[PDB]
């Protein structure tokens, strides 16, 4: 499955990363990449922004239409163990990489020093800093899903890590 143009028209750059359109008011991006030390995202002020951080996962919920032209699409807590995804990667120089990856468990991983809320995956030529925020979709089917945003890899880079929504619940490790 290939994502169309307006799949990747979401993905955008923010911070030291990318975070990625849900919805006209919806924003999802990797906590570490938001930038501090600002008084508004996207020209709206802080405080008329519902701004919900759980671990490395951050949601933005804007008052105003940000994106009008997007349909809404489905945000879920990850994926099923095996669910091969779509790492919508863009570079900095406008190049898309679209990286498939085969997702493995949900858990609380020990990443840098902090406990991270994710799920790992392996890469089937690799992520790279600034590559965090990236969405991790996948086709269901004829609609596409997204379900985590880019937040870590092995030094190999053979392993990935997306940042998920909190909650637990029986198919992930707790
Ligand atoms: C996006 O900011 C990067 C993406 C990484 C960089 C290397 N390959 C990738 O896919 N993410 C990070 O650098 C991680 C940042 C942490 C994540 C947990 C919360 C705090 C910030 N760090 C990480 O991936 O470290 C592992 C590592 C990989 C390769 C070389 C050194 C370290």
């Amino acid at each position: 499955h290939m994502a169309p143009p307006t799949l990747w028209s979401r993905v955008t750059k923010f911070g030291s990363g990318w975070g990625f359109w849900v919805s006209p008011t919806v924003f999802i991006t990797t906590t570490h990449v938001v930038p501090t030390g600002v008084k508004e995202f996207f020209g709206e002020p802080l405080s008329s922004i519902a701004i919900h951080q759980a671990g490395e996962f951050t949601q933005f919920r804007f008052s105003k239409k940000m994106r009008p032209d997007l349909t809404g699409m489905v945000l879920e807590e990850g994926c099923p163990e095996g669910t091969v995804c779509s790492v919508l990667i863009k570079r900095d120089s406008g190049e898309l990489l679209p990286l498939a990856v085969r997702m493995g468990a949900i858990a609380s991983m020990r990443i840098q020093g902090r406990l991270v809320h994710g799920q790992s995956g392996m890469l089937l030529l690799g992520t790279i800093p600034g590559d965090c925020g990236a969405p991790y979709v996948h086709k269901r089917g004829n609609d596409w899903v997204v379900c985590g945003v880019h937040a870590a890899a092995t030094k190999s880079g053979n392993t990935v890590v997306c940042a998920v929504q909190a909650g637990e619940g029986e198919t992930a490790l707790e």
